[PDB]
């Protein structure tokens, strides 16, 4: 049921499609790198969030609900 959607991702991109932060970040290579990076080691991402032009872009995506970074 659309109503009670939660498990449908698709929605969350369509959302964040709307907003123009995400729009612009998602168009960036450089969030790609970010999580091959992590795959090959977990502190990649770290230090990547700490960079300030990618910290604004990290953090952009994940209150889209675009990238799940939980635990």
């Amino acid at each position: 049921q659309p109503g009670t959607s939660n498990e449908t991702p698709e929605e969350t991109y369509q959302r964040a499609m709307k907003d123009p932060e995400v729009a612009a970040i998602m168009q960036d290579p450089v969030m790609q790198s970010i999580l091959q990076q992590a795959q090959q080691n977990p502190a990649a991402l770290q230090e990547h969030m700490k960079n300030p032009e990618v910290f604004k872009k990290i953090q952009t995506l994940i209150a889209a609900g675009i990238i799940r970074t939980g635990r």
